């Protein structure tokens, strides 16, 4: 949750409020009861932000089935070097169930987005 005029980084500052999603991860740190990987232009993550990993769970995939970020001993997502961060006056609705709404439809306050009738 980024605030208006906040320092997204020591180089640029936001103009509006709302959520500011990040673009590309150049580096991703992990935490074990902690190493760190390095993503490349052709590689991309498949796991959300700040999520715990299992013993063997695919983290950051790529075009090469070899040399990939594989799971380990209880990790945690901690992105570090984003490519860009565009902000949007949108609201965050965390869902853990099923998604009913289609990506490309206008909704109004009240209408159920997902999770049966929670979110």
């Amino acid at each position: 949750e980024v605030v208006k005029g906040q320092e997204l980084a020591p180089g640029v500052v936001s103009r509006l409020d709302g959520v500011a999603l990040y673009r590309f991860p150049r580096r991703v740190r992990v935490e074990y009861v902690p190493k760190d990987y390095r993503v490349q232009p052709h590689m991309n993550v498949v796991v959300p932000e700040g999520a715990r990993v299992e013993a063997g769970d695919k983290i950051v995939a790529a075009i090469d089935p070899e040399e990939e970020v594989i799971a380990e001993a209880e990790g945690v997502v901690h992105l570090h070097e984003p490519a860009s961060i565009l902000v949007v006056k949108a609201r965050v609705y965390p869902f853990e169930d099923d998604v009913e709404v289609s990506t490309g439809d206008r909704v109004a306050p009240g209408d159920v987005l997902a999770d049966g009738g929670k979110v």
